[PDB]
């Protein structure tokens, strides 16, 4: 069985990834499918929030898998009013929803109580199935 046990500071080329949600990627012993249909088992030490692009490494340095963001159902705040978008953050953080924040973007796991709340901001809110990336700190 392959065990990854580490990340790398320093990634190396990568023979294999794992596309997987933040759920997973913030758990340090878990089952998980590489891309390729392989079997793995994270192994990692605690506290790891494992980003999109990470590269992890089983011990003999012999694979090297690159994380990859799953997509996972997200509710989309797409505006161009950064004004909008900076209230909508606040009103998201004092729910304490784990939000990913872009220029222009805003995703939160999808729910619909939140999307009418920002709605009557003024705010359009849509759905799609995309990787989630929060901002660091739950």
């Amino acid at each position: 069985m392959l065990y990854l046990t580490q990340r790398l500071e320093i990634p190396a080329a990568a023979t294999a990834s794992v596309t997987l949600p933040i759920d997973v990627r913030v758990k340090s012993r878990v089952k998980v499918t590489l891309n390729d249909g392989r079997d793995a088992g994270l192994l990692l030490p605690r506290g790891l929030l494992l980003r999109g692009g990470d590269v992890l490494s089983n011990e003999e340095g012999t694979e090297f898998v690159q994380v990859i963001a799953a997509d996972e159902e997200v509710s989309v705040v797409r505006c161009d009013d950064p004004f909008m978008l900076a209230k909508a953050c606040y009103a998201l953080g004092n729910r304490h929803v784990p939000l990913q924040i872009m220029p222009g973007e805003l995703r939160y796991h999808h729910d619909h109580v939140l999307d009418d709340m920002l709605r009557q901001f003024g705010l359009t809110v849509t759905f799609g199935q995309l990787p989630f990336e929060p901002e660091a700190g739950a």
